[PDB]
């Protein structure tokens, strides 16, 4: 059975198991976006992560928002890895919960491998699931599936079940993409190491686009936990 592991319920504040990223990073965090991050831009009210997205001029970029991870702290191989989370939904926008192998320190990305466990894009009605990795010829690969979502402004929980054979991803429980990573089969060999979280919002991007409905700053993503279980 499941056993809990790691939380943060941001009961009382945000855990000390997160760092916070500055800046815009390389090349828009490899993605040309158009925000900074910051420490300020996370809160927490009433028991709910508060990350807030807002049109604020610093060191040459023009929106501000938050990137935290547990890169240094804490990370897990195999697991059942899940955040409730209430996301805006405008052009421009780009929330994510996801995690990146420990090892990106010594390979680089893509090849610590990212498993994308909630992106959402603009205003789509849909939440995609994602593994992004290089394969068996060092080429870049992701497989990705999607899931209906008619109000991703309101809570839903997002959920990644990961063992040696298979990782399988969830929304409100509901299965709706799966990728095999038995015998690193499709050069999948890097999703048997230690993952971190992270949880971001970006604005704009290769993905979303450069079209930002300024007129939906300030916007909030709420989560109210992160938790982490193993067999
Ligand atoms: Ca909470």
């Amino acid at each position: 059975n499941w056993t809990l592991v790691w939380q943060d319920e941001f009961t009382n504040g945000i855990s000390s198991d997160w760092v916070f990223e500055t800046g815009n990073g390389n090349s828009g965090w490899g993605n040309n976006e158009l925000q900074y991050y910051r420490r300020e831009n996370a809160t927490v009210e009433n028991g709910n992560l508060v990350i807030t997205a807002k049109r604020e001029s610093i060191g040459g970029y023009n929106y501000t928002s938050t990137r935290m991870k547990t890169q240094g702290r804490k990370s897990w191989k195999y697991g059942k890895v899940e955040a409730r989370i209430a996301m805006p939904s405008f052009m421009g926008s780009w929330p994510a919960f996801w995690m990146l192998g420990d090892n990106i320190s010594s390979v680089g990305w893509p090849a610590c491998g990212a498993i994308d466990i909630m992106e959402h894009v603009n205003t789509e009605a849909q939440t995609h699931g994602t593994i992004h990795w290089q394969d068996h010829n060092n080429t870049y690969a992701n497989y990705s599936g999607s899931i209906p979502v008619s109000s991703v402004t309101s809570y839903h929980i997002y959920t990644i079940e990961w063992d040696a054979s298979v990782i399988k991803w969830f929304v409100d429980g509901n299965l709706y993409h799966e990728a095999s990573i038995a015998n690193g089969v499709n050069g999948t060999s890097e999703f048997h190491n230690n993952f971190f979280i992270l949880l971001n919002m970006a604005i704009g991007g290769n993905w979303p686009g450069f079209n930002i409905d300024n007129n939906a700053f300030p916007a909030r993503m709420l989560v109210d936990y992160v938790r982490v279980y193993q067999k």
